[PDB]
């Protein structure tokens, strides 16, 4: 953490046309830009929404070039929002996920990204979760894809506290910068 955040959204692909370059949270681009099609973080890890005020999907950016949306896998190519995600310092990433809700049944722990959750424990579904130290992203699905979900240090008795409606996770990452 030795720089500041920052991130540009481009109009265009390629880093081209119109831009809005953002160093804090920023909760409606719209009067800014009318599209997203290619984004450059140069400090910091941030998280993009497709509407303002931080609704409908979330996409995490970590530092470098994205020249198309298809790089942050987004829908297409339509954000509204984006905050800068705090690291906390000190102790590493450290999380443990749940097989039923409220820290029930079979319980899965690692410090580092899992590509398959059904893999490495044989969950189909995660009910609850616990981050005992750092940030994490949830994927819906294995090997970094599908819906995302951010999960600071806390505790989460069931899926709709990471915002949520399915228990829907297969893998997860830890954000360090």
């Amino acid at each position: 953490s030795r720089a500041g955040p920052k991130v540009t959204f481009y109009e265009d692909k390629n880093f081209l046309g119109r831009r809005y370059e953002c160093d804090a949270d920023c909760p409606d681009f719209h009067t800014y830009l009318n599209r997203c099609n290619s984004i450059r973080v140069e400090g910091g890890t941030w998280v993009a929404y497709e509407r303002p005020n931080y609704s409908g999907n979330m996409y995490v950016l970590r530092r470098g070039e994205y020249p198309d949306y298809h790089h942050w896998m987004g829908l297409n190519d339509r954000l509204g929002s984006c905050k800068a995600v705090h690291i906390p310092s000190g102790a590493q990433g450290h999380i443990q996920v749940f097989e039923k809700g409220d820290f029930g049944g079979q319980m899965f722990e690692a410090t580092e990204d899992c590509p398959s959750i059904l893999e490495e424990c044989h969950f189909r579904e995660v009910h609850a979760c616990r981050v005992l130290e750092g940030i994490w992203v949830f994927y819906e699905h294995p090997n970094y894809r599908g819906r995302q979900y951010l999960l600071p240090k806390g505790e989460y008795r069931q899926p709709v506290e990471w915002g949520a409606v399915t228990p829907a996770v297969q893998s997860f990452r830890s954000i360090a910068e």
